[PDB]
């Protein structure tokens, strides 16, 4: 047995990270209030827009904290219209070879220093929540969340695993609202199945805070919604939104969507997120109540850059997918806030 | 801000406990080692026989399963020159939404989730089957269960709904057995091709050890992986589709070899039509198609299925299967097609 | 500033793995459950029979041990109206040499502890399954999780009677526990131990899952003294009366177990037969405070160094003929004491 | 199983406490230097006296830190003569039953909040070492050492466990020097056997920093020595010291002793530690080289007090054995330093 398993190394149990970086009272309040605010929006009891916005992935805690400071100030100013949550993702999932993210490779040197990465990742989440800014995460696996989910106010399940039973089980026990992405061809069937599955109670094997496998029972997660992220062609338009609202009603689910402005929805050209924003704002200002959230890939400095062995990097600029910069980000957030005003007034 | 949707947490026996209680016998270990070697030889293109993965959609009754195994073992022996027969022993079921997830998750089928019981039952059965001399195949859905059973598995499948899944591709990369990847539920071949490439590469990721502890594990990569055609919007078992897949495989620099699942979307969810698929596939094989190295059939003692009162004997409680009579005949057809292809 | 003096760390099977591989049969579970009950009644003073723990100094050979167990079981059934016969199944001889069956089951200094645990639990299981209860010695706080469920009685090591961690262990054991008196023959430490082990405790221990945890115990009211001599033997009627007075003064039931071996026998194995005659006289004469004895016995008498069969490789024991005689003598004393 | 086991509760693994409270550079320096200093003394390459001195038990971090400040000042002033290490004892062996100490029951109300106790104990040990003051402990429990041993410069195995094989095994793998007390009846042989046992490599069952049981192999610890703590009568006097030196040499060990001024050497009368001090000082000034260490029970305020009365505790005063107060401690330390200087002269 174990002929294709080469070596096994020690992993800090979640409780070690929880003890080292405990939620402050401010941090816990940030998380509790944002989860509640998002629930309220999902129930239709609040007409504000959930905005999940931030870097494609975090490679530098310094830049991430400056970004947080900037975003926090807009969160405060636009709070009457928007529930602003910072995107704090640690990995860009990909087919090709490349950087495995901040948890796996925090020192960006193609080694795996996961114990280091988990420390760095938790400490960043802690600092951001502690400043008053809520965080959104992505769940790619079953083990990472035990280290980090207590600091997450919203989460997405990876696009390649919306159909996976193990990832749906995960969602059904998460303490935060959860977004499920539509199919790569832009169909919503798999995401609807995922929402149903996740809303149900489940019993399954998982790793506990003590780093031991155990049998776990979940209550089911009713705060799960679809994320529209395009198929071949984009799917943010008033037409596609109507199609999805129809499918959702037909399935017995609340007719609400989050729209991902990036990638397929913007033809993989970062500046085009501004065109998606313009269209989406039009729908909202017109009277669309079903768009309950959006997601935008945004950083201090626009564009992206490629990681290169022994060379320094531009500050505040993505090393994964290209993002809009701060200037566009400020304009975009203001457009959405104004759109939310216009909708009700 | 923790544990609000976690209702209860209960003790789980570690793999090492199941391994100690139910160690592989000499025979069990022999069966596994030979079958893995034999499938490898088939995948390398150095043996012209056909890998046949056949058995129930799911195991729910160890007794019926042991009878089934007794019968199949005879045919495995009789047809050994044409077919490498391996029994489906699926303890885990991916649901489209919700439902019974299999023997391990709920051995008593009453939503009591006696998983410790399920693990003991499943290992005992697997051990017994291998000990008689019949190799076993299972779907690896769960990230934590494989440590309790894998040493007794001769071949594994990653389901259509998890072929795109990073963690499952990592799992495959560390499995000691050959692994098949089903095409996507919409019929997409690319995802499985990416899966094969990913699983052949070494990985480093979080997993659970034999002692039940989470750890960082490094895998070597698994070169014995292949695609499983299982249809999409329409069936994809025909020579036309096979031609396309072989082409797609070559482009990706992979060996042009397929396994064909006769059931699911390929039979339009109608169990009888597996006989039709069999007819068509035997044609391609008899006609000279060497790229078809394997098939997968959903088979039980009694055909059809039932809903989960006590239950009817020998009948699937999940997907509908063909009965034993059709099974014996299906297998003989396949062996004859292999006869034809050779000489 | 860690692990300078730690050379190597190797994986240890958790107790659940040995519990799962070697579960108690119905017969084994009944043997343990009944012998514990019986011993309790003797200690409570509601049964006039005598507990007899008897067997090899240490087990090095499972085959010879199972042969001994078979012979003893016959005498156990025969003398059951007078005697509660329990086999001594000790896997190590504490000393300042061979590290015992659990540490070195292959007798070659290779420390195959996972093997030793399997062999020890298997042996214990077979003995209990046949109907013969077993007595163990608890030298550490981890070993018991693997074997304690197949033990109807246990002794705390002489060297650890004073130790708070071993007293804590005793307070949570399911079986009755014996505490040896002091090397100088005094009983103060053993009286402290019994009082400590009788109270509930909270302390860190390792679970059946092989993880450390916080454990709370109820306290063990089934602890008693074991007289094993000091500078001089302390088995005489004089000494028993002294010990009884101290127990009474300390508000403890005035009862003792007497070890026939070692210091009480001046380190000569046949002298165990002398202690037997002395103890028998006391019992037959009407001494009710003697509730048990401990005897070092094998198939073949004497000992040897590191190989003859069924002969001790540690301290010397009486052989099987003396053992038959010794057990009958005791049974006869109990008849005389009773009617 | 489980018949006399009432409850089993989760325990933080040592890695959790090490991650939450890692050694600072200065704390690590304090430990490294003190261990090296003690080793040099025990090898006979330094003529200074090891002095282990402090409370019978710690029950209050605040008084403990005030005490440490005062002791550190004298450590600095007297360091040419004395290697001063503070008694930081978190575990207490009871004759029968009683409060087992801060780790076992930090809130002193039989709530047994051991997780709290461990956090409190490590943090205190860290603070003391960081200030520059090395710490000594008693190693009683088989599981607790992993939580604290990295911050200990010296350890003792109590009189009631000197004969215990698992304690000798523990010592054989400890990274610090270790004193073994003579028997509670005054027997010397058990401690000599302990020293020899501890010097040898062992293989035995223990618990790792992950809180898992395992098989460990140790190398043996050559930095062990005897502690003279009295018997039925005290054994600190010259006559007794000569007997012990001879016994040690006979067993092939260097003739060296630490003398505990308290417990049976003071007939459990706390002020008699000053009389023991006078006699031991005369021995040392007279030219006795074998006395390499002493141990003294000392607190801010002399005497002791009872937990069970339910009266609010007086500050800086022992709730276990009675100690000398600060003013006597200062005097006693100066006497010892003067004696060491005379010995050298
Ligand atoms: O075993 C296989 O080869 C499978 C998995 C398949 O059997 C699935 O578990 C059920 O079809 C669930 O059915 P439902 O759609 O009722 O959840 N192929 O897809
Ligand atoms: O700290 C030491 O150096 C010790 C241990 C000692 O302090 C013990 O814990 C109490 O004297 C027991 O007190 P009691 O007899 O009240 O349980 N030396 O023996
Ligand atoms: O963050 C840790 C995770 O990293 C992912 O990239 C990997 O696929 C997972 O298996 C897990 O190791
Ligand atoms: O490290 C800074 C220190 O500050 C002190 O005031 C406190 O008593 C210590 O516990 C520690 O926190
Ligand atoms: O049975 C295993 C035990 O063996 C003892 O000899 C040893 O002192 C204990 O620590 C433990 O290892």
């Amino acid at each position: 047995d174990d002929l294709r398993i080469k070596e096994i190394k020690e992993l800090l149990p979640p409780v070690a990270l929880l003890e080292k970086f405990p939620a402050t009272e401010n941090a816990a309040n940030t998380v509790a209030h944002a989860r509640k605010a998002i629930h309220k929006i999902l129930k239709g009891n609040d007409d504000r827009l959930l905005v999940v916005i931030g870097p494609c992935s975090i490679h530098d805690p310094v830049a991430a904290k400056e970004y947080a400071t900037r975003l926090l100030a807009l969160r405060e100013e636009l709070k009457d219209e928007l529930e602003i949550v910072m995107r704090v993702y640690f990995e860009k999932p990909r087919t090709t070879v490349g950087w495995k993210g901040l948890i796996n490779d925090p020192h960006m040197d193609n080694s795996f220093q996961i114990n280091d990465g988990l420390r760095i990742a938790r400490k960043l989440l802690l600092d951001i929540n502690d400043s008053g800014l809520p965080a959104a995460g992505e769940f790619l696996d079953m083990i990472t969340p035990q280290y980090l989910a207590d600091l997450m106010s919203w989460g997405a399940i990876g696009a390649r695993t919306t159909e996976s039973q193990v990832h749906r089980e995960l969602a059904s026990g998460l303490s935060c609202p959860v977004g499920f992405k539509n199919g790569t061809d832009g169909t919503i069937k798999v995401a609807i199945d995922a929402i149903n599955a996740a809303g149900a109670p489940h019993c399954f094997l998982s790793v506990t805070k003590w780093g031991h496998s155990a049998i776990v029972n979940t209550s089911g997660n009713g705060d799960c919604h679809i994320i529209l992220r395009g198929g071949k062609e984009p799917n943010y338009s008033a037409k596609h939104v109507a199609e999805v609202k129809e499918g959702l009603n037909k399935a017995g689910l609340p007719a609400q969507v989050m729209i991902d402005f990036s990638h397929a929805n913007s033809s993989k050209q970062f500046k085009k997120q501004m065109d998606v924003c313009a269209d989406v704002c039009q729908q909202i200002a017109g009277g669309e109540k079903a768009i309950i959230g959006v997601m935008v890939e945004s950083h201090l400095v626009e564009g992206n850059q490629s990681l290169e062995s022994g060379e320094p990097l531009a500050y505040g600029k993505s090393i994964t997918d290209a993002c809009i910069g701060w200037e566009d980000t400020d304009a975009l957030l203001r457009q959405l806030a104004n759109a939310v005003k216009a909708r009700r007034g």
